[PDB]
């Protein structure tokens, strides 16, 4: 029932994501010089360095906020891809499966701890 445990759990999961080769396109903001029409398609950029920095600054209140920004990484990749077969999009789908498999217990434990707190 530890209401604060989610934060270290999210730090450890971001460390695994940075070790995965599939994360490399998503570690830093998309390069607008490589992709000059990016902002004509994507309204809100997001990357794993920004997520990590927001967490370490104390600017997430809950793991649900962090999950919403990680899901935006994946939805931007799906919106920007020219093909469902593209290399970078294909990397996003494997990394999304790994994230969703690991975040499920973080969310469940946090929401259980808050219910116990308000009992
Ligand atoms: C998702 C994405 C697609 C194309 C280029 N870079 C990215 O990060």
């Amino acid at each position: 029932y530890d209401i604060q445990a989610w934060k270290k759990q999210c730090e450890e999961l971001l460390n695994l994501i940075f070790q995965c080769e599939d994360s490399e396109p998503f570690r830093q903001p998309v390069d607008l010089l490589e992709y000059p029409d990016y902002r004509d398609i994507i309204d809100t950029p997001m990357d794993f360095a920004t997520v990590r920095e927001t967490l370490e600054a104390g600017n997430y209140e809950s793991p649900m906020e962090l999950c919403k920004d990680v899901r935006l990484i994946f939805s931007n990749s799906k919106a920007y891809t020219p093909s469902k077969r593209s290399r970078i999009y294909s990397m996003s789908l494997r990394l999304s499966a790994f994230f969703e498999e690991h975040i499920s217990s973080v969310l469940s434990d946090y929401k259980s701890a808050l219910r116990f707190h308000k009992r």
